[PDB]
């Protein structure tokens, strides 16, 4: 599922270790 306000960009690491949820 993809449901995000702000959508990731400008980031450094990619699916770091924050919360599992990478899509807009």
């Amino acid at each position: 599922t993809c449901h995000i306000r702000r959508k990731p960009k400008f980031r450094k690491f990619k699916l770091y270790h924050e919360g599992k949820f990478w899509c807009p």
